[PDB]
């Protein structure tokens, strides 16, 4: 019943409408159903999976995913935007990272191979022996394949005369490319930056909240290293010099929020959730974290938000 009814309320609604989803199961349903009923765009932000300050890292195709709705959010100005509570509470990198931090190749660029090579390995981009996933690249001669993170399809990029000849979409199963295009967007691999002036910034704000220890199993050894630990996602807030903010900050002119479900006691819910987590396993030697609220939007916030 709320399908058809959201389709009929973002029909009419000269702003986006984003549905409150009692859990990601049904945020995730709700999805084709109301794409079937409408001509409008409709985008679920995928929530991480993992569980609160886990000790994984949430797969590469669910970041891709969640890329490309926050990128697209902004100038959604018509459609539906499907969000399970949990993941609304939770703060997101601001939207000045991804039109900040994306980057364009066009065909005729003048940038060599292993030029890109350099932009891709500081973006996050992983080098493998042959793409297959998003936010892998490979190489070999003159050929450079890439899976963009937002992208249905990975791109292959052929350097002739250290200038990008073309570009074109690729089929992995088949080995060969479709369409030319003429430009692609390349979004950063994760939600926060992993450059070299991100690890500094990393580094002096960890410095300045938690101690440091020089096992090689620290958070802060590993990042300093050069790699990521396996839920580093947890520590997001250290790698922006500012507080993240709401998603509510990437909603465009007249959004209206429509709630399906109990609400609050799934929110009060995961918040005891997420504090006893932090109470319990928050004092560590290895991997101290971050307070909630750094994270997560507290559930009285989140009802404000939701009245503002
Ligand atoms: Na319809």
């Amino acid at each position: 019943a709320c399908a058809t009814l959201v389709a009929e309320i973002a029909e009419r609604h000269a702003g986006p409408v984003v549905l409150i989803a009692p859990d990601m199961q049904n945020a995730l349903r709700l999805h084709d159903e109301i794409s079937q009923f409408t001509d409008q765009m409709v985008m679920n932000l995928a929530d991480w999976e993992t569980l609160p300050y886990d000790s994984f890292s949430p797969h590469q195709d669910i970041i891709s995913s969640r890329l490309s709705t926050l990128y697209q959010l902004p100038t959604m100005q018509r459609g539906v935007l499907i969000v399970p509570v949990n993941t609304l509470m939770q703060r997101v990198c601001p939207h000045s990272f991804l039109h900040g931090h994306a980057l364009v190749m066009k065909k005729g660029q003048r940038l060599s191979r292993d030029a890109l090579r350099t932009q891709l390995d500081s973006a996050g981009y992983r080098h493998v022996d042959q793409v297959m996933e998003h936010g892998e690249y490979a190489t070999r001669g003159a050929l450079l394949d890439l899976f963009p993170m937002g992208s249905e399809l990975p791109y292959r990029l052929d350097f002739f005369d250290d200038e990008i000849d073309s570009l074109r979409v690729f089929d992995v199963d088949s080995q060969r490319t479709l369409e030319e295009v003429e430009a692609i967007n390349l979004l950063p691999a994760h939600e926060f930056p992993t450059d070299k002036a991100a690890i500094e910034l990393f580094r002096s704000q960890w410095r300045d909240t938690f101690e440091v220890k020089r096992d090689p199993e620290h958070i802060y050894q590993q990042v300093s290293k050069g790699t990521l630990p396996a839920g580093i996602e947890y520590w997001q807030p250290l790698f922006f010099s500012e507080p993240l903010p709401p998603l509510f900050s990437y909603f465009p002119a007249n959004t209206l929020l429509v709630n399906t479900g109990d609400l609050e006691t799934s929110a009060e819910r995961f918040q005891a959730d997420t504090l006893a987590r932090f109470e319990n396993r928050g004092v560590d030697p290895m991997r101290p974290l971050l307070p909630p609220q750094s994270l997560w939007l507290r559930v009285d916030e989140l009802f404000s938000e939701l009245k503002n």
